[PDB]
């Protein structure tokens, strides 16, 4: 019909998929995306069509700019109180509503922060459903979740041995067991949870750490698994699910629609060729997939941008010495994208990257990943 709009109905054959406490209408979440990546267009259109939207809450004292910083030093965030901001994830998260409305919505936090118990609370009191927190391993989400019974806690996780070790250990302590776990592969965007020499290696292929995780999901009652990591189109996601995977979590087909809320990807990622998606190394302490541009080309001319740690990212860090080591602060370069600095800007991307051509919209891409 040329246009399908938001008043058009669409027959999809993916079942709606429960969450602790809350349902989704579609399988599908929209993966979290650092820094200022998902924020409130992105993740309000997605949960606006069914789906789960997710909030990244990593860097938001960059807001507008800003908007929500006590100190500001060298146009940066200063420390960890003002780089995750509550009264930005406040704002995004009501700005998300003004689109979706009760629709739910996740929160997703890393767990290699310091305050990471402060950013989950914060995201709690922001209104998020769900928390999602990967890059490290969750064992205490429900310690900072205790006031907050009805949101639902999802790890993220790269083998069965983690699921196993997580539902032991909050079971133990907290009388609880995780809502859903994420299983993340390395064809993944961001940081990879797996060494550089295994992101190569098919033993780790999505499709071979579905089943396990699915299996080892058995024992605890069959917790929901959530695949990611390559997911490109309904034949992707078809393939998860008859591996026995609950739904997946898809970002790069998001990171290419025109509400994502870092505008520089809708001119970039049009652009993109595969050879210039590579593993990097990072301060964080994974690989992370990038785009070999901005601040990786400066650095390798010789132009690094100076490092000097004002916004206090990531604990693994310390405080600008792997940073220094690697040859780049990650929150300064992905800062610097989100204002559409193209020179110094840090850009991330899955593996798919390469495969956007249209930028379209988060309508017309739920419609092509639901429709049958
Ligand atoms: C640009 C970009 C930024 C990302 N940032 C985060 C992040 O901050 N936290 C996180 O848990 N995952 C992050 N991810 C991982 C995604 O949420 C998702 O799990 C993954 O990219 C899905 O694989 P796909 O991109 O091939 O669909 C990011 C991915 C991309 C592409
Ligand atoms: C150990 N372990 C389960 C583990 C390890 C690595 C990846 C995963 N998979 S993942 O949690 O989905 C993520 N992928 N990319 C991520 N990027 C960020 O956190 C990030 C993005 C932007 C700024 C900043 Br400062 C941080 S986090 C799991
Ligand atoms: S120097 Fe390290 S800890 Fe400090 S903001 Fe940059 S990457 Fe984060």
């Amino acid at each position: 019909m040329k246009h399908h709009h938001h008043h058009h109905h669409m027959v999809s054959t993916l079942k709606p998929l429960k969450i602790g406490k809350h349902t989704i209408k579609f399988p599908i979440f929209q993966g979290g995306m650092g820094v200022g990546i998902s924020w409130d267009e992105l993740a309000g259109n997605v949960a606006k069509e069914g789906a789960l939207g997710v909030i990244s809450a990593v860097g938001t004292g960059y807001y507008k700019n800003m908007r929500f910083v006590e100190r500001i030093v060298a146009k940066k965030p200063f420390e960890a109180l003002n780089f995750y901001s509550k009264k930005a994830l406040n704002e995004i998260f009501a700005n998300a509503r003004k689109i979706c409305g009760n629709n739910p919505l996740g929160a997703n936090i890393l767990y290699a922060i310091n305050d990471y118990g402060r950013v989950l609370r914060d995201s709690c009191e922001a209104g998020a459903n769900i928390i999602i927190t990967g890059a490290g391993l969750p064992t205490n989400m429900p310690e900072f979740a205790k006031d907050f019974s009805d949101v639902a806690l999802i790890p993220i996780i790269s083998s069965a041995k983690a699921l196993k070790i997580l539902c032991k250990r909050w079971s133990d302590r907290y009388k609880r067991i995780p809502d859903a776990f994420i299983v993340e592969g390395p064809l993944s965007g961001g940081h990879q949870g797996f060494k550089y020499e295994d992101c190569f290696k098919e033993e780790f292929r999505l499709e071979n750490l579905v089943p396990k995780v699915v299996e080892a999901s058995k024992e605890w009652g069959n917790i929901p698994i959530i695949a990611a990591g390559g997911i490109w189109d309904r034949k992707d996601i078809d393939t998860m699910l008859s591996l026995g995977a609950s739904g997946v979590q898809m970002a790069t087909r998001f990171l290419g629609t025109k509400e994502c809320d870092a505008k520089v990807y809708a001119d970039l990622l049009p652009t993109l060729k595969k050879e210039d998606i590579l593993l990097i190394k990072s301060p964080v302490g994974y690989p992370a997939r990038a785009i070999n541009t901005g601040v990786i080309k400066r650095i390798e001319e010789g132009n690094a941008p100076k490092i000097a740690c004002v916004s206090n990212c990531v604990a693994p860090c310390n405080r600008g010495e792997e940073a220094k080591k690697v040859g780049y602060c990650i929150a300064d370069g992905l800062g610097r994208s989100y204002l559409g600095n193209r020179e110094e800007g840090l850009y991330f991307t899955g593996a798919n990257g390469y495969r956007v051509d249209k930028i379209i919209s988060v309508h017309e891409l739920i419609k092509e990943l639901t429709e049958g």
